């Protein structure tokens, strides 16, 4: 019975490589009793989003300054179509799903 420390390093490694890697975990692990923080359902996953935003934000000062983002737009009619995850960010997230695994202490599995 370990969920509050798999939360914690699952935060972490979410809250480094955005919530594709979240994607990539919850499909896999989907029903998983371990893993279903993942899933808005559960008591962890109160704990568990709260960790991704202390992992991604942090508790350091900065002062505000300057006009806000609000104001004016990129341009009108700007839309486009989504780009495929053929970049490095793929080969990445599946070293670093590994990676979250073993230090875990989850079992391996072959190609």
């Amino acid at each position: 019975g370990e969920v509050r420390n798999i939360v914690d390093k699952t935060a972490s490694f979410v809250a480094r490589n955005g919530p594709e890697f979240e994607a990539r975990i919850r499909q896999n692990e989907i029903n998983n009793p371990k893993f279903n923080f993942l899933n808005p359902n559960d008591p962890y996953h109160a704990y568990y989003r709260h960790k991704v935003s202390e992992f991604k934000e942090g508790k350091a000062q900065e002062p505000s300054s300057g006009s806000s983002g609000s104001s004016g737009s990129s341009g009108s009619s700007g839309q486009r179509p989504g780009d495929p995850q053929s970049a490095q960010d793929k080969a990445r997230m599946d070293k670093e799903y590994l990676s979250l695994m073993a230090e875990l202490g989850e079992a391996p599995v072959p190609a």
